[PDB]
């Protein structure tokens, strides 16, 4: 009734819950935090739109901002944040801000940022003649295959078939804009087709698993390094520091290997107010409280998470930590996924087409033709609804 309902996601939700207790002590505003896995959160959000009932404050994945702004689900808080000391846009990285601003209006406040980098076993790489991380597509491919030739049940790299960013990150790296100047999708043109060919090459030559082996990171990346390289974000630095003592000083991160460029994705999450909330004032206090820079830095540093706020990267410990150095370097050129309202549907269509390739053995060009037509059909639909 007067309890403030917050929907949060992943491991970061634990930090939000703990900080919500100081909030309630200082304000008397009781808070109830619902934790939703990232793999269910999209369904849950769609349901809340359709029924017009949901939380008061919602953690929003950056890639879903366009969709839910479009759907009328997030409150225009432009007036409230442009004035605040701790929620004004100019504190945050412009890539993070692009995920909150649509048609001159602001629909949330960046809570944390992330980008994806290469994780690698330094000892295993040296064993196959690499004293440094692979720095090119050709190097990554070469090192992976040398690593998978150690033996049966031993690989060189992983491609996560459920990761929305992967195909698109590599596509940009090979010069594909994903969508051309007109918004026409170009997944069936050569830059993207050769991208998918390249990713599939790891699966076909046995350097990347073609199924879920069911191992946690410590069992796959640690020990003798069944999977000795992979791509992920800050949350995995945290995980590996806590769960893989056996490989202390035998792994590192590095910026992504380059093809035409080594651009990564820019993600993370925003805090937003659900447009149908009857506790808008309370929600905004909670947002403001969660944006105090010291409060933020406390949990971000603890978790090796990347701040979306710029002056936070001036902190002595962030500047000098080797994991933050690599993240910070990668973030310089990281770009959000296409900030379009059908992003998730498109990423799930990619997933299906990827699976047809890597598991079904479909032809890449033929599958990309099919995929691109699917995407064109979706975009044309949206345009008819708009015009
Ligand atoms: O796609 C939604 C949202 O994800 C945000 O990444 C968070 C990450 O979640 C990943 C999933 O997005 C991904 O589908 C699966 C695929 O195997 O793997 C991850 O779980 O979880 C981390 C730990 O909670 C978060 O730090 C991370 O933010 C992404 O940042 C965001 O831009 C995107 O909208
Ligand atoms: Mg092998």
């Amino acid at each position: 009734s007067k309890v403030l309902n917050v929907w949060a996601m992943g491991d970061e939700a634990k930090s939000l819950k703990e900080l919500a207790q100081k909030f309630t002590k200082d304000t008397g505003i009781e808070v109830k935090v619902q934790v939703i896995p990232w793999a269910n959160a999209h369904d849950k959000l769609l349901t809340a739109v359709a029924s017009k009932s949901g939380p008061d404050v919602v953690q929003m994945g950056t890639t879903w901002m366009p969709e839910f702004v479009e759907a009328g689900a997030l409150l225009d808080i432009t007036k409230d944040v442009e004035k605040s000391k701790n929620m004004n846009s100019d504190l945050f990285f412009p890539g993070s801000v692009k995920t909150t601003q649509f048609d001159g209006k602001t629909y949330g406040v960046p809570w944390y940022a992330e980008t994806r980098v290469l994780f690698y076993r330094t000892d295993l790489l040296k064993k196959v003649g690499y004293n440094e991380a692979p720095k090119t597509w050709d190097e990554l491919s070469d090192a992976a295959l040398k690593l998978s030739k150690r033996g049966k049940d031993m690989y060189g790299f992983a491609i996560d078939p459920n990761e929305q960013t992967t195909g698109f990150i590599f596509g940009r790296q090979n010069g594909s804009p994903l969508f051309d100047k007109d918004g026409t999708p170009v997944f069936n043109k050569k830059p993207f087709v050769d991208t998918v060919t390249y990713l599939d090459s790891f699966i076909k030559n046995g350097s990347a698993p073609d199924t879920d082996l069911g191992l946690d990171a410590s069992q796959s990346f640690g020990g003798d390094g069944i999977v000795p390289m992979f791509m992920s974000g800050p949350w995995m630095v945290n995980t590996l520091k806590d769960t893989a003592p056996d490989i202390d000083g035998k792994w590192a991160t590095a910026v992504l290997p380059k093809k035409e460029n080594n651009e990564s994705s820019l993600g993370g999450a925003n805090l937003s107010i659900f447009k149908y909330s009857n506790k808008k004032d309370d929600a905004l206090k909670f947002m403001d409280y969660m944006s105090q820079p010291d409060v933020q830095l406390s949990w971000l540093k603890d978790t090796n998470s990347m701040p979306a706020r710029m002056d936070a990267w001036e902190d002595d410990m962030l500047k000098n930590d080797p994991y933050y150095k690599v993240f910070g370097e990668q973030m310089k050129t990281a770009e959000p996924m296409p900030l379009i309202p059908q992003f998730e549907e498109i990423a799930q269509l990619y997933g299906k087409s990827w699976e047809q390739i890597y598991r079904g053995g479909a032809d890449v060009q033929t599958q990309m033709d099919t995929f691109n037509d699917q995407v064109e059909a979706l975009l044309k639909k949206l345009e008819h609804h708009h015009h």
